């Protein structure tokens, strides 16, 4: 069906006004559309994207890491084996790291050569793709993160409405921004964005980028395809053969993205990305407060618990704080909270109740103001208030953190631990009783 080649969502800005009308972010956080392209947002909002040109990056921080993916330059939206016999999902991209001094000097002469050629299956060429980039360091891209403040509140890299900015601290690439350095063919294969949260992503220039993306509820289609085809939906490289996906009946949307345009993935969107020409571009991650978008995290969160993957975003830490400090006026959205908490709270009473029934101390430990979440040492599960150490490391307060079950596979009766508290127990009670739907009219 051509349902199966639907038109991309898509926003024509002309001026401020345009970014700032409130229909725009309902547009956006809006389930029924998995991705909206913001075409001319740049441009709306005189946002001077020449602070991150290649030029401007170097006389900033030459030295600064970019990491390497080498890759093969395929033809179109088509990915072939190395022998070029057949289309596969598996896609080559091997790892290395460069500065973005040396990575500037590729992305130049790759250019100049392609000028000379122009004035003249495969076997594949090799080429360089710079992503990654961390852009954190306010000290180090004062200028640049300031420019990004222009932008309505919706898809900023920090604001009240952005879960992410209520996590607390730093997740890096998510609450803030990563920039990618591209020569066309430089790929970002399929995926999901972590935790499922929504991606904002503007493209530099001077050259396009070409999207393709699938909506949220088909990615058990493409997971399917990935085992069919010995390969972890999460954790490897694959780049969609579109043949198999219009024979399985799964809609793709294809765009080009030029500069200035600004996509918006929606929550659980799979997509991936390709350079047509030169251009760099800047992503971060958002989380708007709706049910779809705090359902679709906690999904992800007990889905990468089942395939051993740790989840960057603390689904536990962040849902706390959301009670702690976030009135929340959606009746759905609320509900859901409420009943995670709930769930935290009754596993949390179980074990520590289990622990003083064996006689095993609950040492009252406290808690740094704005101390990030903790993962297991072991096994990168979110770890929520009862931290199991070892006695070593208490000594030491290293205070290096297991999870209960980490902990009793090395310890049957947990002899070579303490067991850590951070919140008392009527505190987080406090916390959830007094977390109830507050009045909106919107
Ligand atoms: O520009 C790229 O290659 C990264 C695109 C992406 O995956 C994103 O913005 O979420
Ligand atoms: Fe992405
Ligand atoms: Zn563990």
């Amino acid at each position: 069906k051509d349902k199966l080649n639907p038109p991309t969502p898509s926003i024509y800005l002309e001026n401020k006004r345009d970014a700032f009308f409130p229909p725009l972010h309902q547009f956006c956080t809006n389930p029924k559309n998995p991705v909206t392209v913001i075409r001319g947002l740049a441009g709306a909002l005189k946002l001077d994207l020449g602070l991150f040109s290649t030029k401007t990056l170097v006389e900033a921080n030459n030295e600064h890491m970019v990491e390497v993916r080498t890759q093969l330059l395929q033809p179109a939206d088509e990915n072939w084996d190395p022998t070029g016999t057949k289309k596969i999902w598996r896609c080559e991209s091997n790892r290395s790291h460069t500065t973005i001094a040396k990575y500037a000097q590729y992305q130049a002469s790759s250019f100049q050569e392609s000028l000379r050629e122009e004035n003249e299956k495969g076997p594949f060429k090799t080429i360089k793709f710079g992503t990654n980039i961390d852009l954190s360091d306010n000290k180090k891209w004062k200028l640049q993160l300031h420019e990004l403040t222009k932008l309505p509140a919706f898809a900023r890299v920090v604001s009240a409405g952005n879960l992410l900015t209520h996590v607390g601290h730093t997740i890096l690439g998510m609450n803030t921004v990563q920039l990618y350095m591209k020569v066309p063919g430089s790929r970002t294969p399929g995926h999901q964005e972590n935790n499922n949260f929504c991606s904002v992503n503007i493209n530099i220039g001077p050259g396009d980028c070409e999207w393709f993306v699938v909506p949220e509820d088909y990615w058990g289609v493409l997971n399917d395809f990935c085992e069919k085809n010995n390969l972890n939906f999460l954790m490897s490289s694959w780049w969609p053969n579109l043949e198999d996906l219009y024979e399985a009946n799964v809609p793709v949307y294809r765009f080009i993205q030029r500069p200035g345009d600004l996509v918006w993935i929606n929550a659980g969107t799979v997509h991936w990305v390709q350079a047509v020409g030169w251009c760099n571009n800047i992503a971060w991650n958002v989380g708007p407060l709706t049910a779809c978008q705090y359902k679709l995290a906690v999904e992800r969160y007990e889905w990468n618990k089942l395939k051993s993957v740790k989840s960057p975003v603390p689904m536990v830490h962040l849902s706390w704080n959301m009670a702690r400090n976030i009135k929340v006026s959606d009746p759905k959205l609320f509900e859901m909270i409420k009943y995670c908490l709930l769930k935290i709270l009754k596993q949390y009473q179980t074990l520590r109740e289990a622990l003083v029934a064996a006689g095993k101390e609950v040492i009252w430990h406290g808690r740094t103001n704005d101390e990030p979440a903790h993962y297991c040492s072991i096994c990168e599960v979110e770890v929520f208030n009862l931290l199991f150490v070892t006695n070593e490391s208490n000594t030491q307060k290293t205070y290096i953190v297991h999870c209960h079950d980490c902990a009793r596979k090395t310890s049957k009766s947990l002899e070579n631990f303490v067991v850590l508290e951070q919140y008392k127990m009527e505190d987080l009670i406090q916390v959830y009783d007094q977390f109830t739907l507050a009045l909106s009219l919107s």
